[PDB]
């Protein structure tokens, strides 16, 4: 069971809006996470005796750029860790985690950037969903723009959330037009699209890279929620996605029966297989996360309480509620993030503070 064992609070006082751990950190070494709030992100490292050791920040050059999101992924060649950041300014910068120094950045977004995702097997494939109605794939080995999720069947609306499935063949996306839209990767127009983004380079061509115009999600529901959709995450072939409403729906595309993969792009039905309520928890922009084996799942409330469930039972529906509470824990919890060991889980708040849980 998990106990408190510290907390601190960041000097700009601003809400915290992102958290992650490096599930890439190597064999040996202390873990680390990541938090991104105000103009900043800054790197922070467990240790004994519920030691949190602060290393070093990057500080955004405009004092009103605010990072929404952070994502870590790895060299492709080195296998040093990456992390990437991205908010309102609607840039991507990749930064080196070790020297904190800004190795490189990627403007195209028309507006703010809500959440980044690298996928789950290949590290330099970077998503990123934005308030401009789209979301974009990027090649972070040769820089490249692969392909735009958009269009009149696209988004209508800001997006919030999007996550890969297990291999990455497709994306899940949700935002504020209430929709959840199902982007499969794995056609063949994306796999060759991917490879030529590996092929390009423009030191050794005349053609500037031309990016895929995806105007068409392969499935739609407005069905599950009925405000915005903030948060999406895969559970296998089944979907987890929460709105403003105090709660959590797992549901899938088609009817109790239907393959994933086999759902036309006409299909009208969902199944619901299960949701988890929990209170105070009826404002925009919460985050739950899942640990890396996704045994667990977990949310923040506005006033501090944290709900977990144990997704370690045969049925969706059967999962087991264990709520965490600190009685000098009361400011909104904006996003969680598990250690790949689940040994701990750090949250994080509106009153730039940092809760530190170990099992
Ligand atoms: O218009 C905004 N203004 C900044 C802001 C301000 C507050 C306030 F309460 F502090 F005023 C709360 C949330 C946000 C905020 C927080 N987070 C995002 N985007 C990231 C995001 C999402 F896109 C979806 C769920 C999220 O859970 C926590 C962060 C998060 N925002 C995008 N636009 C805004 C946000």
């Amino acid at each position: 069971s998990f106990k408190c064992v510290n907390s601190l609070k960041e000097d700009h006082n601003q809400p915290l809006f992102g958290v992650q751990f490096n599930w890439h950190s190597k064999e040996g070494d202390p873990l680390v996470f990541a938090t991104v709030g105000s103009n900043r992100v800054t790197l922070y490292e467990c240790h004994s005796q519920g030691e949190i050791r602060l290393l070093q920040s990057y500080v955004d050059a405009d004092a009103d750029e605010n990072f929404y999101t952070c994502a870590w992924t790895y060299d492709s060649n080195t296998s040093h860790p990456l992390l990437a950041v991205a908010g309102s300014r609607g840039i991507i910068r990749i930064i080196n985690p070790i020297t904190m120094q800004c190795i490189k950045h990627y403007v195209g977004h028309g507006n703010a950037i809500n959440e980044l995702k690298f996928h789950p097997r290949d590290p330099n494939l970077l998503l990123s969903v934005s308030k401009d109605h789209a979301l974009r794939l990027w090649n972070i080995q040769t820089d490249t723009l692969v392909a735009i999720f958009g269009g009149v069947e696209g988004h209508r609306d800001e997006v919030l959330s999007a996550d890969y499935d297990l291999l990455g063949e497709k994306i899940m996306s949700c935002g504020m037009d209430h929709s959840l839209k199902l982007w499969r990767i794995n056609s063949k127009r994306m796999m060759n699209a991917i490879k030529e983004s590996y092929d390009y380079n423009p030191n050794k061509t005349n053609r500037p890279f031309i990016s895929q115009k995806i105007h068409f999600p392969d499935f739609s529901t407005r069905d599950i929620h009925r405000n915005y959709v903030d948060c999406v995450r895969w559970l296998g072939d089944l979907i987890l996605s929460k709105s403003c409403e105090n709660a959590i729906v797992c549901w899938k595309p088609g009817k109790m029966e239907d393959d994933i993969d086999k759902i036309k792009p006409s299909e009208s039905n969902v199944t619901i297989l299960g949701r988890f309520d929990y209170s105070q928890c009826d404002i925009w922009y919460m985050r739950f996360s899942t640990d890396f084996w996704q045994k667990m799942l977990a949310l923040g409330n506005q006033v501090g309480k944290l709900y977990v469930w144990d997704l370690e039972v045969e049925d969706p529906h059967k999962a087991k509620c264990t709520t965490l509470t600190h009685h000098k824990c009361g400011a909104a919890i904006r996003q969680t993030s598990f250690s790949r060991d689940s040994s701990i889980l750090i949250a994080v708040c509106d009153d730039a503070s940092i809760w530190r849980w170990d099992r």
